[PDB]
């Protein structure tokens, strides 16, 4: 292990382009946390020129500091010495980790999917209320806590807006979960809340089938399938109310796509 202020850093629980995540034991309160460790030098290294990479991280932090909800992760501390390369983001630990990796041969049951989907609705409703568009909803960003409920993580590409919805032009997120309106070659403008609904719909399909509705290892071909291919369900066999709900979330037109208030009232959700 190693010591970092009051924390004892232990097993590595994650890694990515961002850096790494360590299990961190706080010696003052005898509690485990998740510590994301980022290198400023490594971060330095709809196609708008975004703000710089360290600056994106501070935007993520600013968003996380506004959020306090049982189905959203909780940032507790940021350590950022101006004379050090590393930035540390300390979160409350979410015991059981990501709900699933996709693809998997082990999909969730319909009832287990409903349970988590209800948590996902509650978290997204809260985020939208707080004027945050998440932009990277997918199963691996939904963490299962000790109480068995999911929490929405990874606000790395999330947007904060003022007014009734965001007006977005940047094509960010995970390709398999991006909505068709975000994928035009033509520079255009799209609303944010519907992006999250689309991603929820892909997520729900993944929950019950273990594989995404649009799949291709070639990202260019994946984008084409999302824009042009009709949604199809395998033969293996889900309830018709579930197919209806997924179908409505995966409406390619964001003007007619189901909205969160309606999702809350859908038969599959309320049973
Ligand atoms: C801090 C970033 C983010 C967050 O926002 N919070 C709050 C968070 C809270 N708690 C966790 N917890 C755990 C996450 C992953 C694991 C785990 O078992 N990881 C494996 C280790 C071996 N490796 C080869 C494959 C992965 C265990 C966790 O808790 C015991 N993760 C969190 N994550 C991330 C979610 C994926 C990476 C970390």
């Amino acid at each position: 292990s190693m010591q970092l202020n009051q924390y004892t850093l232990k097993d590595e629980i994650g890694k990515g382009s961002y850096g790494v995540v360590k299990l961190a034991y706080n010696e003052n309160d005898n509690t485990y946390y998740a510590m994301k460790v980022l290198s400023k030098k490594k971060l330095i290294r709809g196609c708008i020129q975004p703000r710089g990479p360290i600056e994106q991280v501070y935007q993520e932090i600013a968003i996380l500091k506004k959020l306090d909800h049982p189905n959203v992760v909780k940032l507790v501390e940021v350590l950022d010495d101006p004379n050090e390369d590393h930035l540390y983001m300390v979160f409350e630990l979410v015991n059981q980790g990501p709900v699933m990796e996709v693809p998997t041969l082990k999909p969730l049951s319909e009832d287990q999917a409903r349970f988590y989907f209800q948590d996902l609705i509650k978290g997204i409703e809260y985020l939208h209320y707080q004027k945050i568009i998440h932009r990277d909803i997918k199963p691996s960003n939904l963490l299962v806590g000790e109480d068995g409920h999911i929490k929405i993580a990874d606000f790395g590409v999330s947007n904060e807006f003022k007014g009734s919805d965001a007006l977005l032009s940047n094509t960010v997120g995970t390709p398999a979960f991006m909505a068709p309106e975000s994928l035009s070659e033509t520079r255009k403008i799209f609303s944010g809340k519907a992006l999250d609904v689309w991603a929820m719909g892909v997520t729900l399909y993944c929950f019950v089938f273990g594989q995404c509705p649009f799949m291709d290892e070639r990202i260019m071909c994946l984008h084409s399938k999302i824009k042009s291919q009709a949604l199809e369900f395998p033969d293996q066999d889900i309830a018709e109310d579930l197919k209806d709900l997924i179908t409505r979330m995966l409406d390619k037109n964001p003007e007619s796509r189901i909205v969160v208030p309606e999702i809350k009232l859908h038969p599959w959700v309320t049973r």
